[PDB]
């Protein structure tokens, strides 16, 4: 199809009550399942990322990182806590040790799944704003994609970074709406 709707890292550990909790990140939830729900009935292609680390990945604290263990391989910290069709395309990233990836297209096939599906627009939502979607949505615009950003199924964790890389999303191409 000519678009897609990229779900970013919804995931039990970045909701509150997880091991990395995203304030408030459960609030969004409910759009972002009407978001797939639509884009599902558009007959649109629905892509979620998720962190699916090893034990001891390198973000790590135990190996001197900056988060807390989270969202581990078979874990239910990395459960998805979104409704996603059975068609949806599942990205895992940062699954070897020492391999770090925001972007939901760092060491992951979503660029060439998305053109050999003939995608020509992607939507992002998800978490957290000022990280893994800015970078993921960042990643689409370089792989030459038109890019959209949801705005009422974006969720960060402090405002003014938030709104910071808002800002930053949109000077460098990033359409940001909401519907």
């Amino acid at each position: 199809p000519e678009e897609a709707l990229i779900v970013v890292d919804m995931q039990r550990d970045f909701m509150p009550g997880g091991a990395l909790p995203v304030p408030e990140g459960d609030k969004i939830i409910p759009k972002v399942n009407e978001y797939i729900r639509k884009f599902k009935e558009k007959g649109a292609l629905i892509v979620a990322t998720r962190d699916w680390h090893p034990e001891n990945h390198i973000s790590f604290r135990e190996r001197g990182g900056p988060w807390p263990r989270h969202c581990v391989q078979n874990t239910p910290g990395a459960e998805f806590v979104v409704d996603l069709p059975e068609d949806a395309v599942i990205i895992s990233k940062a699954t070897e040790p020492d391999k770090e990836a925001y972007s939901g297209f760092e060491g992951t096939d979503l660029a060439k799944i998305l053109r050999g599906n003939g995608v020509k627009r992607v939507y992002i939502c998800g978490v957290a704003t000022e990280y893994c979607v800015r970078a993921t949505a960042l990643d689409a615009l370089k792989h030459g994609f038109e890019v959209y950003l949801l705005r009422d199924a974006v969720k960060g964790i402090k405002p003014e970074d938030e709104e910071r890389a808002l800002e930053e999303m949109k000077s460098r191409g990033i359409k940001i709406v909401q519907f």
